[PDB]
């Protein structure tokens, strides 16, 4: 089974092709600290059998947070907690990765279960266009503000490596900051950072290159993207192919192919594996390795898309929230001897 | 659905009828201390939705351990650990229970995944018959040793309450000490503690009375029994009914109905629900509350044995090792809304 054949990326080898997708837990302290919630939540899935865990979106500056309880990585005082987190993940069998994030014009909303309303922070973005009815109007970054954010990703990456994380993902998807620079739905700038495809890719590619610089080649660098925003006149799969080419030229290791999030009022044809065609096109047409994500819930489904050459890595989100030992069941269903803790062998 | 209706036990409410059955982890320190393993293993199932967790067999004296790495409760220094386990379990949503134990003539074996061989301890028993070939001949207890063992159970019961457990279960099943006193297969005593059914019940019922005395009446005392030994001439269902009657008279609140274990070479008719008939017989003929356990893996199975009045409580073992969030899924299966952690809401 390809699902449980090791994968080479950078200079490391994942034990299998299943990854835990980044998933915001809104359970950090107001200072962005790791809490007991993360220390239970993540190593459970590591024991569960994924080769890699990508820790949820972690804000590279305070105003880059989604909620006031996001993980943050903007301070060296985040190190002890992040270190302990990576350590407990590796102890339970998985490679610890982390997604570095900046929430752009969508910064500052309550936790989903606290209503999730905007908190009205002073949020930044490409253009002064609110995300939707009732969001604050983003402040448009100038070149100085972009350099400061770019430097926060760089130090965030340095900090993640020092914490012992081995895979870094840059969040350039879902209408957060770097996503919103790519899409012409959110980015209507008339300077050298909007209009043309190159102008819109500029800042995101600068971040990728600046982070590639401080992440040694043996350590894989992912970039997650919305391969389409699903809007008319929006960012399309073809734009994604152009972007992947540039990323591949910068030495980026894998493109984690998501979609949507840039604006709210589009129709998104949800179905199992609906974003798989995006991982498949990039992979086959650009030669950049891809991660597939979106309604992947079945071992046979994961296997099949790998057998098809659609992706190199299968990322799982919601199924690992409800079924955190999924990957041990998966192995068994694909005729593979699952990696069970000896304490649990009588159960499998 | 009855599976998800509260169960009232004296002063105590279990929010549902699912309980995690006791399952030795063999992952304590040599001194019987709770470790990081228990702190991860147990709260996981608690978040998984179960109303009661019974912590694995916890030896009341060192010689009463199965392995060198069982939990123990023979010392005041066991309390910080035990107290933190219960606390984490409670915090994740379950009532914390604990199984108090003495391995008796099956005491002192290596961890299963290290060959499970006898270790040469001075194990005790009602009579000098070794468990099986390879196994030591136990020392028959005298009146001094029975009284010491009794007081260990009482003080273990007191310590457990101090650590914040609310359900106490006395392990009198599976060929361990109290169970071996019941069965004439292993109890061939010729004093007031062997021979007749009255004599064999004698030490076990002393232990129960004595523990009953120190557990506040608002808190449930459980006893687990092998309802048969599957052995010719052995302890039968009939015997269990007699014993059950006596326990009910004592103020025992529930019989947790297991079977077998007394000797190695017996034919046990394994099947889904195979021990359900014993929980059913005791409940309906004795009027004593029961817990069903044994190859229960399905929500519809769990609901049904309850609808039939077969048991009051459903205990899950192995299915919770490989599927820790079974109870959340069992809810949706039975048309009830899962009690999901809000971090997990979008996954359900
Ligand atoms: C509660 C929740 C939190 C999420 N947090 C993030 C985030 O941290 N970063 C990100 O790129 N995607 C995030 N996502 C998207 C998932 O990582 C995943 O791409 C998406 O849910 C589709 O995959 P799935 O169907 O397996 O869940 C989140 C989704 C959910 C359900
Ligand atoms: C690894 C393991 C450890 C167990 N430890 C105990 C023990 O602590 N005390 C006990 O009474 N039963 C113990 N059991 C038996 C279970 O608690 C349960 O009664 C039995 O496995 C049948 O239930 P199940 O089919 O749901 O697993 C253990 C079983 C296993 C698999
Ligand atoms: O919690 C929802 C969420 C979705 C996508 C993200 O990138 C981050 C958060
Ligand atoms: O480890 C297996 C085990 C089974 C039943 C018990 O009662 C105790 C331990």
């Amino acid at each position: 089974a390809l699902l449980f054949t090791p994968l080479e990326l950078g200079g490391l080898r994942l034990k299998n092709r299943l990854a835990m997708s980044p998933m915001c837990q809104y359970s950090a302290t107001l200072e962005g600290e790791v809490t007991d919630w993360h220390l239970l939540h993540y190593p459970t899935r590591a024991l569960g059998g994924v080769g890699l865990i990508l820790v949820e979106a972690t804000a590279v500056e305070p105003l880059g947070r989604i909620s006031p309880y996001d993980l943050g990585i903007w301070s060296e005082d985040h190190l002890p907690g992040l270190k302990e987190l990576a350590r407990r993940i590796r102890e339970a069998g998985a490679v610890p990765g982390i997604q570095l994030a900046h929430a752009g014009r969508k910064a500052g909303t309550a936790r989903p279960w606290e209503g999730g309303k905007p908190l009205g922070w002073r949020v930044v973005g490409p253009s002064p266009i609110p995300f939707d009815e009732g969001y604050p109007v983003p402040e448009p970054l100038d070149e100085a503000g972009m350099e400061r954010i770019l430097q926060a990703f760089v130090e965030g990456a340095r900090r993640a490596l020092r914490a012992g994380f081995q895979v870094i993902e840059l969040h350039m998807a879902h209408g957060y900051l770097l996503s919103s620079f790519l899409s012409p739905l959110s980015n209507q700038r008339t300077d050298a950072y909007g209009g043309s495809l190159e102008n819109r890719m500029r800042f995101p590619l600068q971040v990728a290159q600046a982070v590639r610089e401080v992440v040694p080649r043996e350590l894989p660098l992912f970039v997650r993207v919305s391969a389409t925003d699903w809007g008319e006149g929006g960012w399309s799969l073809e734009d994604t192919l152009a972007f992947a080419r540039r990323l591949k030229e910068l030495g980026v290791d894998l493109l984690d192919c998501s979609s949507g999030g840039v604006v709210l009022r589009v129709r998104i044809p949800l179905a199992p594996g609906f974003q798989v065609p995006f991982a498949d096109a990039v992979r086959k047409r650009v030669g950049l390795r891809t991660g597939a994500v979106g309604l992947i819930t079945t071992p046979e489904q994961a296997e099949t898309l790998l057998q098809a050459g659609s992706a190199d890595l299968v990322l799982l989100g919601r199924v690992l929230l409800r079924d955190p030992y999924f990957p041990l069941r998966a192995a068994k269903a694909l005729g593979v001897a699952p990696e069970v803790p000896p304490q649990y062998q009588r159960g499998f």
